[PDB]
């Protein structure tokens, strides 16, 4: 039993949760409920990043102290977590006492490498960003202010006595890197933006400050605060047991197996995390993965079910499940999408409520009162029914491929497919009229079909456990699957025929 160790990026609790942050939760969650069911022993954080002069500035704009906007809007972040049904380990905050241990151990091991020296800092600094411009960087607007070329956020003259990381000491190392572990970045297309970043040179990254102290003091200097990101990136250390290497949490999970992430922040996690693990002596993650933006098509508040993108609403208006497999459906993962009000509603009532519901439902209450509420025993099988199984039998081994890349969105069309092939079996072999023959050569023809498609929604049921956690078990209910026989290893074994089941009832129902 491998272990797994999967984290989220851990965001700002300024404001409320946007529908990337609930698109990152929900696919982090597939991918570590997936590794789980495939026997892994997975570890699996998230949390809030509740420094940095980010929230300092929101506490002091609705005038209440910056550790109570800490608390509250990471209760808030938690909270969507919960309703989202992510099986999360441990909901990290940056404020965690054992945190400030793990930040301070880092801080100390790159010091001693003597990565790190004391220099009067001058230049532009985003605080929307929380992040550092050169002077080329940044663009002089009509009006006066200063903003950042690439991100168009305010930036503020920053003139500090700080602490700087030699980064530009590991620019060729970093490279060889890149060359020699090409899946440290993915998909393929990030990986070529940050070779290009990196081999045009790299300047030294300031650490420390000390015009606010809403932060990680640094050790044996309390007037310097660490830099907001140095603080927020050893959460994924911290969250193993860092800084006690010798813990057994620390020596089985770390390095990560992959850091989910926004595309926005790649820089910080493939360029900054791992020269700081170089610097610390410590192993590197391996892999990082950069997920697209999700924007929404037309208006912002719609006429029927109110904000569109509020991820609370649409659980409340769609269903959990509903939302939880659009969102890795839709857009293809790693490229930003696009959704609206009736992309939602189509795939919901197409792909859930009819190709994978009423295959259920039909196939479920012809065994209900048709069958005496048993699992059919079948006779022989024919080429059709073979051949279904066959392609239901090899899913297993491609959407391990998928769920490997990260790629969600052709996993659930690759179980799609076979559903699909699964309605148009049970469209041909037509057993509702063979359910009326009298003939004893068609009757155990009607319960082979019958046992045919309640095995290929078994095995996709449980291949669709990790998307949606909730639907799925109440499929295995009703299909008499035990609780303790529903990871991937149960695939192989089919359906037990004589199998009591209960009454079937609707679980996808259509908008
Ligand atoms: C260590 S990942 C930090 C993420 C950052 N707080 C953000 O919201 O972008
Ligand atoms: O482009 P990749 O990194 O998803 O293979």
């Amino acid at each position: 039993s491998e272990p797994f160790y999967i984290t989220t990026a851990i965001a700002y609790p300024n404001g409320v949760p946007h529908i990337g942050h609930a698109y990152e939760y929900i696919a982090t969650d597939a991918i570590a409920r997936f590794k789980r069911l495939d026997g892994y022993d997975v570890r699996y954080l998230t949390g809030t990043d509740v420094h940095g002069q980010k929230m300092a500035e929101t506490a002091a704009k609705e005038g209440i102290p910056a550790a109570e906007l800490a608390r509250r809007n990471s209760d808030v972040f938690q909270r969507l977590q919960e309703k989202l049904n992510i099986s999360f380990d441990r909901f990290i905050r940056t404020s965690d006492a054992d945190h400030y241990e793990a930040s301070k151990a880092i801080w100390k091991r790159m010091a001693d490498a003597g990565d790190i020296y004391l220099d009067a800092y001058k230049g532009w600094y985003s605080i929307r960003d929380e992040r550092f411009f050169t002077e080329n960087e940044t663009t002089e607007q009509p009006d006066g202010t200063r903003i950042a070329t690439e991100t168009g956020a305010p930036v503020t003259w920053t003139e500090e006595q700080t602490y700087f990381f030699r980064l530009s000491a590991y620019t060729d190392r970093l490279l060889a890197l890149y060359e020699e572990h090409p899946e440290f970045i993915g998909p393929d297309a990030r990986r070529n933006e940050i070779v290009s970043f990196v081999s045009g040179g790299l300047k030294d990254l300031s650490i420390s400050r000390t015009t606010f102290d809403w932060g990680v003091p640094v050790p044996d200097h309390p007037d310097h605060v660490m830099y907001v990101w140095v603080d927020a990136l050893t959460n994924y250390l911290t969250g193993v047991g860092f800084p006690d290497t010798e813990s057994e949490s620390f020596r089985r999970y770390w390095p990560a197996d992959l850091h989910m992430i926004g595309k926005d922040i790649i820089r910080f996690h493939t360029v900054y995390w791992p020269a700081f693990l170089m610097s610390a002596g410590l192993p590197l993650p391996k892999r990082i993965f950069a997920h697209g933006w999700l924007l929404n098509r037309g208006e912002k508040m719609s006429k029927s079910i109110g904000n569109v993108v509020d991820p609370v609403n649409l659980v409340d208006t769609f269903g959990l499940d509903q939302v939880r497999y659009f969102l890795l459906r839709e857009v293809p993962f790693g490229q930003d999408g696009s959704y609206n009000e009736d992309a939602i509603i189509g795939r919901v009532n197409a792909d859930l409520a009819n190709e994978l519901g009423n295959l259920a439902q039909r196939s479920l209450s012809m065994v209900a009162k048709n069958l005496g509420a048993a699992v059919p025993d079948p006779g022989e099988f024919t080429d059709e029914d073979t051949a279904l199984l066959a392609a239901a039998d090899a899913l297993l081994e491609r959407v391990r491929e998928h769920f490997d890349v990260p790629a969600m969105h052709l996993a659930l069309e690759a179980i799609w497919s076979v559903l699909g092939a699964a309605n148009r079996y049970f469209s041909a072999q037509e057993p509702w009229v063979l359910r009326k023959s009298d003939a004893a050569e068609d009757q155990q023809r009607f319960r082979t079909v019958l046992y045919t498609t309640l095995e290929v929604v078994r095995i996709a049921s449980l291949l669709l456990q990790p998307v949606m956690p909730e639907s799925t078990a109440k499929l295995l209910d009703l299909l008499g699957q035990p609780t303790d026989e529903r990871d991937f290893s149960a695939i192989a074994n089919r359906i037990k025929p004589g199998t009591s089941l209960p009454a079937p009832s609707g679980i996808f129902p259509r908008y």
